[PDB]
């Protein structure tokens, strides 16, 4: 089977918080067989160097001719060549390489998890973020997904208030709920070093069980003295822009947790690499998202599925944030989990219509 | 005298927790003296390269057939031999030296400590492991072994639980036994450092006298971290596979206490080069087990006697988990400790009848 | 006083070698006055994450966006602007930066190298890149241009050979020229560190000046290592992708010399942070270019004029390589060197019908 | 679908040298599909933790009982389930690897190379071993290889003789043969880094290519020393041990290319991840071998074959030292590689009547 066409899709999801954009990959093989892929983003080029609309524009004038006429079974060729043209480009690669696993997996007639090498399991623990801002809100929020047994496990996203603020809020969430959740928070690379120093302390003393990229990228020692004095292990996030990002701060001990995320790496495959990097290691993993639909959601679980351990779960809660979708399946999310079918490829089919209706 | 004949005699005995299976080892000298040693391990291959199968296999196909004819009382040569033929195996030259030592002992009518230098005390102290798993039974069981003044030290395994659950249960032991006994926790290598930076911190603020192995040998960095970071000290076990491991852990900063264990390290002579690093770079040490009958926890014993210090004691308690026994000596514990006699090799005599009952 | 709009057009010029394509900027104020800037780089994506069509993209879904309406004066708060909203993107910002100083010295009447403090040189030298493949040719190629008195340093792009093959070259070349010429070479990172050990070796012993990035970026422990044992000096070029790579690397100290890149660090002012990094850490400075065309090179030049100290010269050559130019005055090289004019802005004006033949 | 038996069959077979003893594995699925592995070790024990027996007596007691009733297609799963009952022992899994990875090659329809991703290569560069100890007879048997174009690439094992002989006989060797070979060394961990110093210096000055494993694996420091300072590249083989083996070494700088072994690391799956994370930091790569007949041979070929570059080619020559081998398929060697076909699993099958004679 030859690769035959791919195309890249823009398309515009209404959310329930107000739209998210995807690019949708459709990867159509010689032999009939359809593979499909997602390279989705946060926020245009604020949380990342690629955008949608750069996306489209670089598989489309670069990436995809370099794949049209090469096997569709030889993913680890494709993907090297992808790589030898292009630097970088790791969301555009990874929606490619999710695409060629589907359409390998449909044509084996196996999941991608098994292709990766065999699961290990079939569900995935999920986390939630609190986004109302409000704290009588989100621990009211928190209090109803325990009730339904959806989520036990809660995100919080500060760094953009004075840090008293965002302090008494996370610290008033942990208090209410106690023992029954596990709260988290994410500086999205907010604070600088000074900030963080008291900032840390205060979250590891009441109760917070990680702290997800504090400080900037850019301060690899920074980031080394908080991972061996803040009282709540330092997980990276942002400090992976590939993989040889990963094998870097492994080697210079600047975080116990590594958030894992297809997009960051180049696909499910690169994300094993780090994965794998991390094990040797000895760092603690969790998986991570960009905020993908089901599509992206499946590749990246279908990955995780393989690790033998995931300490941190995951926040593979995307497709919950979204009003529609453009695929049939709708993720099955009950008792805490994601739960991941042995269907073909991703187990998704595009649903046309929807598509049609939200593509640009 | 040259050496005849050496036998691997696998036993299995059964335990009062249900089976230990021991490698007993008896090396014939043409002068008619007899040595015997032991090499074993706990669970197959879950707690080492080497198993009983594997051991007695290479002993049999490789490592006897390398001594017969050479010089019984030239036991350096024999090892070094050993080590020029065969890669690792230290749980099998361990037996073989404790045996050669044993025979050397009798002919020359000495206890195996004074043939490594001399004793500079005649019993150790000896730590208790506490398993039943249930929190209750465990402090009832620890208020028993004080009551008859045979243990004030014990030891948890822990890392198969939940860290949270595992911690609870730690704590509520000392804290209901207080200042009467000592508690300690092994890890077995369980937890990544992403789990040990807050658990050592409650343990040690809940007065948990040391830490055991916390996290994998993998982690070199990690053990680094924790040594400098945890409120109780760290203390190597798995980490220590051999005597240059021991170099490289003390060079490093790894750990500041060492478990020593002949089976690790390759027999008494082997332990007491690993325990001459220790004491040059200042770190403390414990006196460890594989889980030995009589006959490895007397050659255990006889290394440990010769040492200046053993800050932390011994956990030389593996013939109390024995129902029966192949030597004709019981060992004596009483008043907190293991009572070595001054007779001469290890002090111990096979009990034909009972040995060829467990043998396989 | 304010941006009014800002155009991205694609460029496609004739080279002496084939095209080249360049992202020439028109960014138009409120007054009247017209800056340009260009967003240049080499072979799509090969040598880095932005292409000329992702480039333009972006340009005119976010960038441009977020400028519209903002005082075109006022540069600082502008790019300060872009930084916030666009992680990376440095090609693009470059672009936009050039365009607002072109602006803005044409709004002052000052030429943009005393907007940016002040030139300590009307004129920078100028290398050549021999890139016949012919060893033979090479040596006529630059006997010549040391005849008409146009270059007199000579840089040799090797690494895609077998190693002897282009030792060989080198050597050969500097052979021939002698005391003549300074030759150099640019690897591009395609040795790894075991290709470059010897080859650093040989190409130090037989005269070349100085390594351009042997190995990738990747290998930061290489480039310290090879910084400390090449016996020609070691220049960063493609591990330098933001300000902040180069002070990690003047931390580390992985090079003892930096190549400058406007698209590489994102302008004019962007250029000058990393030469200061630089200075402030003893760092030789060298100044580079993406085969820029007027544009570009200028404002390249314009930041290079006001450097206190380029040890190794510069490589703005770009100019050079083209038969067809979009702008009306073409440089001045002249006696191994490139003459700026103290003329406003960039001190060029748009052919504005060469541009409409050659945009596409 | 399901592992219904697996036999362990320890194999001697005659050299071109003396014999050479195989483990060959096979494991029998419910669905008719048999798969074949090796487990090959060199002198027992003096090159190794596992020899031959003892490899044997682990398959039969511990690990084949863990895999009996498993999914046959779930290799990770099998792996992993492996790496928690046993430590070590990545001879005995390697050879189990590599017999689940052919049947489900065969299963599939597809070879190993393709199961472990796809392969970018038809064909591996192979080196040759000059073992005569005669530098006369070496250079005549050099001469040879490059007459037939079998080997152009030779590797002289050094260090059992006074330093200065082996010096003289290797740099003779390279005098006579020239630009017309490679020559390289390997040391087998037979010098002290006191003797490494000066030896090392003679050989990179005289041509030598590259210096395999100098000085023992437990002076770490020493490796790092000598990778600095060795004028020719230092490459790590019995330094690795296990994948986290090669994650330290890499960490520390202590070699610039790494020899790739399925047999210490644990199968063609687990060399991937070393491989992997030497690419990560940028390490060049060598196929190693430990003399594996045609099975363990090309079941490191079909890992090596996904790898983006190996730099320094291999040295799978194992079947050319057998006069006498246990499959009917010999190996494709010409034109200075190993040839390696497209069909299903590994691509061999059992001569039963050859087995059966040579069966122990
Ligand atoms: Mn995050
Ligand atoms: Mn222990
Ligand atoms: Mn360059
Ligand atoms: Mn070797």
């Amino acid at each position: 089977a030859l690769i035959e066409r791919i195309d890249a899709i823009i398309v515009d999801l209404p959310t329930i918080r107000q739209q998210q954009t995807l690019v949708v990959l459709r990867v159509r093989c010689s032999d009939g067989v359809e593979g499909i892929g997602e390279a989705t983003t946060i926020g245009g080029l604020a949380y990342g160097y690629e955008s949608p609309e750069g996306i489209k524009a670089n598989i489309d004038a670069h990436l995809a001719p370099a794949l049209i006429g090469l096997a569709a079974d030889n993913i680890n060729a494709a993907m090297l060549k992808l790589d030898k043209l292009a630097k970088g480009n790791t969301f555009a690669k990874s929606g490619i390489e999710s695409a060629l696993l589907d359409a390998q997996g449909k044509r084996l007639g196996l999941p991608v998890s098994e292709l990766l090498g065999g699961r290990v399991r079939d569900s995935l623990e999920v986390a939630w973020t609190l986004a109302s801002g409000d704290t009588a809100r989100d621990i009211a929020e928190a209090r109803h997904m325990l009730e339904i047994r959806r989520h036990r496990v809660f995100k919080l996203k500060i760094g953009a208030n004075p840090v008293e603020q965002d302090l008494k809020h996370v610290v008033t969430i942990k208090r209410e709920l106690g023992d029954s959740a596990s709260v988290r928070v994410d500086v999205n690379q907010y604070w600088d070093e000074s900030q963080a120093i008291r900032a840390c302390q205060v979250l590891g003393d009441n109760g917070i069980d990680l702290i997800e990229q504090p400080i900037s990228r850019i301060n690899r020692g920074g980031q080394v003295r908080l991972n061996q004095r803040t009282p709540a292990p330092i997980m990276a996030d942002e400090s992976i822009e590939s993989v040889e990002d990963a094998f870097s701060l492994a080697a210079d001990g600047a975080a116990s947790i590594f958030a894992l995320k297809i997009a960051k790496n180049g696909g499910p495959r690169a994300v094993l690499r780090t994965a794998q990097i991390a094990e040797a290691a000895g760092i603690g993993l969790y998986g991570g998202t960009m905020l993908e639909g089901s599509i992206g959601t499946l590749a990246s679980a279908h990955a995780f599925l393989t690790l033998r351990q995931l300490t941190w779960g995951t926040e593979l809660f995307g497709p919950l944030l979204l009003t529609e979708e453009i695929v049939n399946e709708p993720p099955q999310y009950r008792d805490f989990q994601l739960h991941i079918p042995r269907t073909p490829g991703l187990g998704l089919t595009l649903d046309e219509q929807r598509l049609a209706r939200f593509a640009r």
